[PDB]
RNA sequence: CGAUAAAGAUGAGACGCGUUUUAGAGCUAGAAAUAGCAAGUUAAAAUAAGGCUAGUCCGUUAUCAACUUGAAAAAGUGGCACCGAGUCGGUGCUU
DNA sequence: ACGTTTGTACTCCAGCGTCTCATCTTTATGCG
DNA sequence: GCTGGAGTACAAACGT
């Protein structure tokens, strides 16, 4: 038979509602097959349902944590390369000192050389630890000694330098020397004239309004130059020195970058050293207010200025300190041992030994200085975030590696004439500090990575000095960004050509010129201007103007080539849009129309342009126009490096011309420019009887021919979560259809909560898979997009209300009513809403009458009864059985918490590495359980050694899951199992569900705890009147409807003790939790004498206490009822397994109290 | 109709902090128990266990009823009406 | 008839800030 | 924040 049917969804991002309506809208009713050993052979289902599953996650997470694994491992070959370099010598002065270093997590009984790592004993560690109290003294001792020094001592500064390198966002040389501002200030004047300034530089205004302030501050008069260097030395960039300082062109001159020298001689030849002095000045000025803020100490009396900082920082710590101990001691006696002894508040010993941030510590004591007499000067600093202060701290992220440089590059430079070896690596070191890979290297695989790109001019070591003889880095950054850029379309093989092109814009150009036409003088025919004609209109208007011609160019051409039969030009705009734009910066910086015009080099011009295209870093750019550099001067040769062209077409090379049809032979571009008088254009060509159109369906078919559903949901643009939806709503749209014996629906409706059209496509495109004798499409399945307004339109004008806090049965009837409006809508037209209310409303107040039975105006159609369709709807409705399944679905992700939790004697911590003990070291907790398996076997109870044979429901972690995928039966074995039964092993996921006595269900958590798995079916009138009640004051109709539902609501105001009633039995029969149901009663009890619309805004609130999924906490008035946690799944070992399709109708129940 | 801007997705390269264990000798009184006093700012190592394909890679995204085949991918498996409704029941027909 | 284990109820806890660069869609806004 | 793990105190129920 037909069976003619229609399927409705509703796309979310964490549901997937589903219908199945007749041609009546009707949910049909069905008795479906089980299996199982259970006793229950049939059972009746109806057609609607919803699929409930996680969000799914984004790659952000896992993209972040797989860069700080990267970081921590190249950290930990920096290690190893100082500690292979230091090696020789270290095995003479100390050796396994380095080893006393990787030992120093162990306890001292673990350890294998001494406990104390640097010296090997006490003595010497105590007096490092005194001369030396911070790594930054040693700092400052090792780049200020003129003395020799003991060699572990340059190994730890200059590690630590190492480790804790910090940013490279500063381009350039950073002097130290600089740092008076003021100084600065007046000295960029000053070298300007000969050609409160710190407060203002250092100040934490924006560089904008540090500008602005110093520019309407400026005592310097005529001074426009100067203020522009100020700009481009506080804010760090200068506007445009063709106005700023008379420049030839544009020159944006911005510190802080590689760029920066080659703007500066671009703009030494513009402007012709009239602000070179001015330059110089801003970049001193800039160096000077960047180390501002961080050298925050004189820089005249040590070349390691961080250090000096950081030890005057510990010194006022102590001094401070002291001083406070003093005033505590002496005026507040009674605080002593809470702020310094007391590791748990957020005084001292919280801010040291506890767990206090700077912020919480200066909030604990403020009150307590404030109190108290002689602190203000403690005060002082604590406004000014001074007081108390570490040296390792947050805001160390400022500093940048130059200064690290300098100090390591002073330390390599007073001790080399002790120790040889630091002489000839110095800039060995220097480089492990300062070597980053780049942005467009990447990954350094040799294959093994999805994510890697770099291609090897060698086969051996990436080592840090070697990277740019074995890392071919122009293939490097080109895979980089050819691994980026889509394939064509028409060919899915290959890649495509850059978007300035000269090919690109010749093929515009022709194209828009073929679909131009010209006009005769007597016969006035459009045709085309012929193939010669069209490339001597190009090369006199089209090549020679560089924006486009306008329509009077054209007749002018027209008139100026031949005498014109018709300057009139069909087919044509006012101005044409295609430009030769990259030919005519072609012919303005290389200068000669020779390589620019024979066809001999046109490859060599789409080369060029394929380096503008691809490389920004300059150098790259450098590189690849140096390969090119014997066909033109040098001059060139370094102005049209500087030139940067952005942007990729959406076209290739091959579809342009490298597709010939074997009959004629012609390129596309070829036919645009000549098409024996057919003025084909390219769509033209791309869609007729030629032969080029054919091989590019054949492409892409053949490839890309799997093409596979989730590939194709994977690859659309849009969040993660809603694609998981989509894929989900395919899935059970091919298991609808398979339902109803593989008959296909006659309609399909979307309603998603772009993308939209997407997923129509997808729909589409599987279930409209026929094609005619003629090769047409027949649509037997119109897939039909929905907006969501319609849906809510009709949910309040025919009343049918949602509470989304009684159940997940809403989801599944926003699907119905989904089903219900576009079908309806798409045969009554084949306010567009108004069709529906009976008692239509006019401009005159007059309810316009409507007939019972609405039709179609052109033919008759039983588009809608205002009879017999409200009682069908309204019965799905309130219909008690609708299939919700909640996604059976393995964990993914963190092994457990992050957080490293201290030593305890409890077995639950985990060892963080292999032969750590976790009573010694600790580690981590509360691990994550991939799935449960239900295992029968006998275990080791009693201390007579009894075998009492045992059912017990074991908890799979993510790290266990390989393990005991591996090996199941030896998995069990050593986790206490004897003489296990292997086949009655069952995997069970988060979310499995079981049944139990009265319907009670509950869905598998964990192997510990469980989930509420039943759902309340409260009636339409209960939900209704829920709606109606708590969008009293937000009703938002007209007055007249709002007064009847404010009667209809006050009539009704009994229904509340209903719908406690229906609660209480409800949590009686399958929640049990008599505690929080009894609470519940007594803050019901307790609140009755107020009005309506707050009382039925909380009762919304009861629901969650009856929702599915996990249980929860609410607040119903003023009162907090805590969740009912089910932390025993003991209950669900004798409780019967319920597997279940992805729509939930196909079913497998397994008794587990027969497994045994 | 080019063009700009915002948001989102994906990928790469870098810092700063935090946590953990250890190292920085606590002293004095007291038989001890516990007090009085001193002091504190730093470093190493690890930062998903680990894996083989041994890379200055990979390891937390996406995918996932049961059943029968398939290496996998993937394919295959469950009769239809009608009257009723508390998580679906009943009746008839036919396999 | 002690003893040990499983059921309850209750409380607490959960890795986080920044910067540079690149490539795609998808919305949006004034032009006119 | 969610919601699952874990610790703690206290008693009921099952083992021997």
């Amino acid at each position: 038979m037909d069976k003619k049917y229609s399927i409705g969804l509703d796309i979310g991002t964490n549901s997937v509602g589903w219908a199945v309506i007749t041609d009546e809208y009707k949910v049909p009713s069905k008795k479906f097959k089980v299996l199982g050993n259970t006793d229950r052979h049939s059972i009746k289902k109806n057609l609607i349902g919803a699929l409930l599953f996680d969000s799914g996650e984004t790659a952000e997470a896992t993209r972040l944590k797989r860069t700080a694994r990267r970081r921590y491992t190249r950290r930990k070959n920096r290690i190893c390369y100082l500690q292979e370099i230091f090696s020789n010598e270290m095995a003479k002065v100390d050796d396994s000192f380095f080893h006393r270093l990787e030992e120093s997590f162990l306890v001292e009984e673990d350890k294998k050389h001494e406990r104390h790592p640097i010296f090997g004993n006490i003595v010497d560690e105590v007096a490092y630890h005194e001369k030396y109290p911070t790594i930054y003294h040693l700092r400052k001792k090792l780049v200020d000694s003129t003395d020799k020094a003991d060699l572990r001592l340059i190994y730890l500064a200059l590690a630590h330098m190492i480790k804790f390198r910090g940013h490279f966002l500063i381009e350039g040389d950073l002097n130290p020397d600089n740092s008076d501002v003021d100084k600065l200030f007046i000295q960029l004047v000053q070298t300007y004239n000969q050609l409160d300034a710190k407060a203002i530089l250092s100040a934490r205004l924006s560089k904008s309004r540090r500008l602005e302030n110093l520019i309407a501050q400026l005592p310097g008069e005529k001074k426009n130059g100067l203020f522009g260097n100020l700009i481009a030395l506080s804010l760090g960039l200068t506007p445009n020195f063709k106005s700023n300082f008379d420049l030839a062109e544009d020159a944006k001159l911005q510190l802080s970058k590689d760029t920066y020298d080659d703007d500066l001689d671009n703009l030494l030849a513009q402007i012709g050293d009239q602000y070179a002095d001015l330059f110089l000045a801003a970049k001193n000025l800039s160096d000077a207010i960047l180390l501002s803020d961080i050298l925050r100490v004189n820089t005249e009396i040590t070349k390691a200025p961080l250090s000096a900082s950081m030890i005057k920082r510990y010194d006022e710590h102590h001094q401070d300190l002291t001083l406070l101990k003093a005033l505590v001691r002496q005026q507040l006696p009674e605080k002593y041992k809470e702020i310094f002894f007391d590791q748990s508040k957020n005084g001292y010993a919280g801010y040291i030994d506890g767990g206090a941030s700077q912020e919480e510590f200066y909030k604990f004591i403020k009150p307590i200085l404030e109190k108290m007499d002689g602190t203000e000067e403690l005060l002082v600093k604590l406004n000014r975030e001074d007081l108390l202060r570490k040296q390792r701290t947050f805001d160390n992220g400022s500093i940048p590696h130059q200064i690290h440089l300098g100090e390591l590059h002073a330390i390599l430079r007073r001790q080399e004439d002790f120790y040889p070896f630091l002489k000839d690596n110095r800039e060995k070191i220097e480089k492990i500090l300062t070597f980053r890979i780049p942005y467009y290297v990447g990954p350094l695989a040799r294959g093994n990575s999805r994510f890697a790109w770099m291609t090897r001019k060698s086969e051996e070591t990436i080592t840090p000095w070697n990277f740019e003889e074995v890392v071919d880095k122009g293939a490097s950054a080109q895979s980089f960004i050819e691994r980026m850029t889509n394939f064509d379309k028409n060919l899915p093989n290959e890649k495509v050509l850059p978007k300035h092109s000269l090919l690109y814009e010749y093929f515009t150009v022709y194209n828009e010129l073929t679909k131009v036409k010209y006009v005769t003088e007597g016969m006035r025919k459009p045709a085309f201007l012929s193939g010669e004609q069209k490339k001597a209109i190009v090369d006199l208007l089209f090549k020679t103007n560089r924006k486009v011609t306008v329509k009077q160019l054209k007749e002018d051409y027209f008139k100026k080539i031949e005498c014109f039969d018709s300057v009139e030009i069909s087919g044509v705009e006012d101005r044409f849009n295609a430009s030769l734009g990259t030919y005519h910066d072609l012919l303005k910086i290389i200068k000669d129309k020779d390589f620019l015009d024979n066809e001999e080099n046109e490859d060599i011009l789409e080369d060029i342009v394929l380096t503008l295209t691809l490389f920004e870093d300059r150098e790259m750019i450098e590189e690849r126009l140096k390969t090119y550099a014997h066909l033109f001067d040098d001059k060139v040769m370094k102005q049209l490096k500087r030139r940067r062209y952005t942007g990729w077409g959406r076209l290739s090379r091959k579809l342009i011309n490298g597709i010939r049809d074997k009959q004629s032979g012609k390129t596309i571009l070829d036919f645009l420019k000549s098409d024996g008088f057919a003025n084909r254009n390219f769509m033209q060509l791309i869609h007729d009887d030629s032969l080029t159109f054919k091989e590019d369906i054949q492409k892409a078919q053949v490839s890309g021919q799997g093409d596979s559903l989730h590939e194709h949901i994977a690859n659309l643009a849009g969040s993660p979560a809603i694609k998981k939806g989509i894929l989900q709503t395919v899935k059970v749209v091919d298991e609808l259809v398979k339902v109803m014996g593989r008959h296909k629906p006659e309609n399909i409706v979307i309603e998603m909560a772009q993308i939209t059209k997407h997923v129509a496509q997808i729909l589409d495109s599987r279930m409209n898979t026929k094609y005619d004798e003629n090769d047409k499409l027949i649509r037997e399945v119109k897939v039909i997009t929905l907006k969501s307004k319609l849906v809510s339109d009709f949910r309040k004008d025919f009343q049918f209300y949602k509470v989304r806090e009684i159940n997940n049965y809403h989801h599944a009837h926003d699907a119905y009513l989904n089903a219900v409006v576009g079908t309806a809508l798409i045969k009554k037209y084949p306010n567009i809403m108004n069709f529906f209310k009976t008692e239509i409303t006019l401009a005159n107040g007059e309810i316009r009458k409507r007939p019972l039975i609405e039709t179609n105006g052109e033919t008759g159609e039983i588009v809608w009864d205002k009879g017999r369709d409200f009682a069908t709807v309204r019965k799905v409705l309130s219909m008690p059985q609708v299939n919700i399944v909640k996604k059976t679905e393995v964990q993914t992700g963190g092994f457990s918490k992050e957080s490293i939790l201290p030593k305890r004697n409890s077995d639950k911590l985990i060892a963080r590495k292999k032969d750590w003990d976790p009573k010694k070291y600790g580690g981590f907790d509360s691990p994550t359980v991939a799935y449960s398996v239900l295992v029968v076997a006998k275990v080791e109870k009693g201390k007579s050694k009894k075998l009492k044979s045992v059912k017990e429901l074991l908890g799979i972690t993510i790290m266990e899951r390989s393990s005991f995928e591996k090996n199941p039966i030896d998995f069990l074995e050593a986790k206490g199992y004897k003489e296990v039964k292997k086949d009655l092993i069952i995997k069970l996921p988060k979310y499995s569900l079981f049944e139990l006595e009265n319907g009670r269900k509950r869905m598998l958590a964990s192997a510990g705890e469980l989930q509420k798995g039943n759902e309340l079916a409260l009636p339409s009138k209960y939900v209704n009147f829920l709606y109606l009640a708590s969008h009293y004051e937000k009703l938002k109709g007209s007055p007249e409807d709002n007064e009847q539902k404010q009667l209809f609501v006050e009539q009704h105001k009994h229904y509340l003790d209903e719908i406690i009633e229906q609660i209480s039995e409800f949590s009686k029969r399958v929640i049990l939790a008599d505690a929080n149901l009894d609470k519940v009663l007594s803050a019901y009890n307790k609140h009755r004498d107020k009005p309506i619309r707050e009382q039925a805004e909380n009762i919304i609130h009861l629901f969650t206490l009856t929702n599915l999924g996990a249980p929860a906490a609410f607040k119903y008035f003023d009162t907090t009822i805590d969740r009912k946690r089910y932390t025993s799944t003991k209950e669900v070992l004798d409780a019967t397994l319920i597997h279940q399709s992805i729509t939930g109708l196909y079913e497998t129940r397994i008794d587990l109290s027969q497994l045994g």
